[PDB]
């Protein structure tokens, strides 16, 4: 009945998967692996976030699983996901999110122990899915497969509506993005990303992101259409797309306001893009689990051709909440 | 002449910067402070000591009505009300008006009813608009009173000016993202004309208007109309930086921009206003960089050789007081 | 049958007042004013919060009111509390909360509007409370208390349980504390109070604090035994007292931490003060309606007579909760 | 001549030791090991520092080492210690600043290579020695000390004083200390520190510290007469103590200025223990060299025998600093 998970990385958003998974009964997480984690620390870390507020619900462990709302949860420990008998515990699903195996190469290996199918949490050399625009093209031989980034969860419903409504001539896109655990407190290496190695909390920090190339893949006629970039600024958490493109029809503000509303009530898009006139900042966005949020009062046009469209999204929660979307939605796909 | 007298009225974070540029160069002065919330020997505490810009090195002492730096008295004045400044008795020629609420022409003339000859806002003011390196020698003698836009046009309109001189720029969307200033709360507090504005600085990306792009068409008149923008402030206490997306008439390639910049910031034009890097740069990078607008080679990207995003960082609050002195010393050769 | 209130002053105690007051129905707000806010731009401030989240009921407002979940509050925006009309609306109890009338001669002048009682969310030259250490204290003649600072509410707590235990013979108390709408952005002018002028968000501040002192005043045996200093530090909310104390009488820390949760379950103290023995930092305690967190791993002692005690609160929330439980407990005393 | 210097991590301590030998002609450092960073990275570190500012000189490397101000520094890049060539290049100190060879067993291992001593830049089990205190008791055989944590370099001066002058009975300290590389930007595993683990920017954290005990052993008769603990608060750089203590001999406020005045000139102390009566604030002591200043204003007394002192260390700065130090004093005991 319920789609079984197991969870590859209990981080961010692997620790924000399990607490979704746990306010919607389709789906079940039934083992966990993080191999810096025993079950007791695994508690601790449900029961306290910084940014998400206390698990309110009851948490026990044993020496092998961890107690939630009264239901046992298998606790695994391997470094290898190669070594993960995921089959052992009837999961269906993985949900890839160590930050460390974003390659086919490495998160193939789940399907060794008996994972029926995996689901990256960032872009990789996969078959990648945005829900409410390309999900409907996964296909049921594809056991390996990614859910974008966070970026690109956040524009490409944005992309869609002003493309669809009004044609993308070309856009340039940035994201003012909240920190995340791949930068460092103080200035510390980063082999692959300089600027990225500068202390998170003191500095904006341009980054490179492939989200608006990647637009692309999941909105095929946009392919070549846009490029974009990234500011790391100091915020805990949601970030927010700042997209400036060319259109071919013309488009008076209300007629774009009026797309986005139409789309935000979209069986679609509903849930996925949201709609805001409010006064809103980033903080309003703590624990919204939208892709995508159109701030139409923050959103300008120099003229009917010419637009800058401004989005937010919780990138841990919207994100958390979209890989369980495509897993429930692919799941049907046999 | 020899020293341009200058007076600060408002010695807040641009005007305590603009008076230890002025420490750092001959051919200006500050001779007389104004500030309603400071006395004598406040201001020694805030000169002194800086969040940002470090401890000053200097010798520093204060009387009743001065304070004395490096051992020269420099007058403490003492009024609300700007028309009841005594400027012209302490032999103010320039008043740097850096208060932050008498942006209107109908407040900064004010200080002319005292004696000061010209005074420069420190902000967008519906009075002749400059940057430096782009504009100022537009200034005719009888421009009284005169204003030195935002620190985001200063970071802007040296890019602006670049491109559209070199490529020609048909239209041109601008967002700054933007270090938090004296006009935030540290909590969400009354912002009556500005809601969002209102929110906790600290802990929030916060979508804010500026007429930053707009006014690069005031100190670029052939730009008027063709630019527009918005910013995002966020939580770094100095620096901010520009985001320029503009479509190109001519073609440009990256090197060609690249090239232009370059060019432009070894330029006697742009020397020291307009910078040039190609190195991996954050914003606490340009903390006490006295550039209006440092041009970054490596964040600028672009979609093809007519359509570009250039990056360019500017230290808010030291390039613009910096800039301030300059346009003073600038205009004053005019008369 | 209810406690009618108004709020003056609808900053960040008089706004989580008025949210506490929702979740109780002994006590209702009836009528807010605030001279920097339409009833529009009131509900703004409700609706959004960036510490403690949206408002998750409905909201909206009038020329002259402001309609939370249905319910019609009035709205004023009149500087001179004298000028009040409390009366009008029936409002018995006056929250001072702008920060400007903690004084008796001003916050008294709510009266002459009407209003029958005052409490003015601070320190003040009236009879001054904290709930579960001298509330029971009020008499009826008092038309005009206070309720302290938040931070005597989180001392005078730990230090009753730990003088009525073992007998305090001196302390010394350190507060690690959030930013306040008292502290700007950059460095500003605070011509009272230098160091406070100093960036906020930037800075370690020293600043100076009454509460230690402040305990005298509601625990007299107290009086001239405590003294303190605060540290000003970079959080948006959330605060963490630091007592070191000299014990008369031997404790060890097992005694110290089963009196303080002894304390935390009885009638006198529960839901005043907490006990925790977990891992916790601060955020755990964003909406925690405590005056005062025991922190057991925290708290360390030399030896049974030279202790360190740790106490979080939430310096907005708890004391907005303990404003409307000292309206609460007065009120039946008439 | 000058004292040839290797350092091992080139981190935060590692970069600024590196810096401050720049400026002093009796010591330099001739090569450099960091696993995490090619000949390339590591000056882009030198050139850029989020806290200290741009590097005023010309940086070039070559695949095997660095240029500074036109000299060659080799750059290593080996995981293992004991593989480190240091003799090769001369080196007869080694900085120890990776923060994971903290014991004499592993620190030692430099020596296998060539060093001739062994300077940890942290706490640890070896000798422990901090300037102006006890650097004199340094002997030949002590081939692998430390010197000691930056909070007991804060703690240990102004001690010393209290002690001599007055006598410390017992003291409980606590430090509010700006975030270090080993806390993480988002909640993130910690497993021998579960506290350490949550978001440094966004918490008030209890952390544990053995500064105080330490200083016990460098200050031998207070061995058993302090501990403490700490608190991480979201600042980039500068901590400060709170020291309170029991004192033997009763002491004016004016006294303990006196006495802190008096070292602060003394031959001893001069530029480790600075004096301030000044309105400061951490971001005052920014790339301030001392070990310690004592704020007069800021520290409190409840009576004459127990006081509440309060010093301001840059942890990075004056630690760094101090590390140069003990190798000039130590290098003349042979
Ligand atoms: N944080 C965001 O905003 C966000 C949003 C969307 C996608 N993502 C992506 O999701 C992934 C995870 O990001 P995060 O922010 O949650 O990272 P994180 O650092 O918070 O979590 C990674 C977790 O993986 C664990 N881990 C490391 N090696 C492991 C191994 N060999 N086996 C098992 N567990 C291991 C770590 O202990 C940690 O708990 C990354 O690919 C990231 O790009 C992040
Ligand atoms: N901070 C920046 O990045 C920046 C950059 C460029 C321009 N500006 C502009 O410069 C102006 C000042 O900005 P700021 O950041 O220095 O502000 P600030 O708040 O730091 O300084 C304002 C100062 O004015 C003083 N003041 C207030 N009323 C006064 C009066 N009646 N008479 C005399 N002094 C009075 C205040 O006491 C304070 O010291 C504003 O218009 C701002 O927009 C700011
Ligand atoms: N913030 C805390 O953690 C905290 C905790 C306990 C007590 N307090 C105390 O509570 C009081 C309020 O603090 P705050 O943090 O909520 O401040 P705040 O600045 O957030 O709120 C003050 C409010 O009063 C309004 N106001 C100002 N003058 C007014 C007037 N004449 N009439 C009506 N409204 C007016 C302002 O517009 C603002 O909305 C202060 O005395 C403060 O010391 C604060
Ligand atoms: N940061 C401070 O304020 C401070 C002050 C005094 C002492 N310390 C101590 O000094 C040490 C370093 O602290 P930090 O802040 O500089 O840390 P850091 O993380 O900034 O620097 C450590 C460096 O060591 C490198 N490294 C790791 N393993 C290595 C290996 N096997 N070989 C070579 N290099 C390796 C890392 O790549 C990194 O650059 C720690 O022991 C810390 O406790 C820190
Ligand atoms: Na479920
Ligand atoms: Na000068
Ligand atoms: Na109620
Ligand atoms: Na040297």
């Amino acid at each position: 009945h319920m789609v079984k998970i197991g969870i590859n990385g209990f981080g961010r958003i692997g620790r924000l998967v399990f607490r979704a998974s746990l306010e919607r009964t389709d789906v079940e997480v039934v083992a966990i692996n993080d191999i810096m984690m025993t079950p007791e620390y695994m508690i601790y870390m449900i029961k306290y976030d910084t940014v998400h507020g206390k698990f309110h619900g009851k948490l026990e462990h044993t020496e092998k699983s961890i107690i939630v709302n009264g239901r046992e949860i298998h606790v695994l420990c391997e470094r290898d996901p190669e070594q993960l008998p995921w089959g052992q515990h009837n999961v269906e699903y993985v949900v890839e999110s160590t930050g460390i195996f974003t390659k086919l190469d490495s998160a193939a290996k789940h399907l060794k122990g008996g994972a029926k199918r995996v689901v990256i949490s960032a872009p990789a050399d996969t078959p990648t899915f945005v829900m409410g625009v390309n999900n409907h093209e996964y296909k049921p031989e594809m056991t390996v497969i990614n859910n974008a980034s966070c970026t690109t969860n956040c524009l490409a419903p944005i992309a869609a509506v002003l493309h669809e409504n009004f044609g993308i001539v070309e856009g340039l896109m940035t994201t003012v993005h909240a920190v995340t655990a791949t930068q460092p407190t103080v200035d510390a290496p980063s082999r692959k990303d300089w600027r990225g190695g500068r202390a998170a909390g003191y500095n904006i920090i341009p980054s490179s992101t492939g989200a608006a190339k990647a637009v692309g893949l999941v909105i095929p006629s946009l392919n070549g259409k846009l490029t974009g970039m990234a500011f790391r600024v100091p915020t805990v958490d949601v970030s927010v797309v700042d997209l400036t493109c060319r259109l071919e029809k013309p488009a008076t503000k209300k007629q774009i306001d009026e797309a986005m509303k139409a789309a935000s009530e979209s069986e679609r898009f509903k849930g996925i893009l949201k709609f805001t006139d409010e006064e809103v900042v980033s903080s309003d966005f703590v624990h919204d689990s939208a892709s995508s949020t159109y701030d139409s009062k923050a959103s300008i046009c120099l003229n009917e051709h010419f637009v800058k469209v401004v989005a937010w999204y919780d990138n841990e929660w919207g994100y958390s909440n979209r890989v369980l979307d495509l897993i429930k939605s692919t799941a049907k796909i046999q």
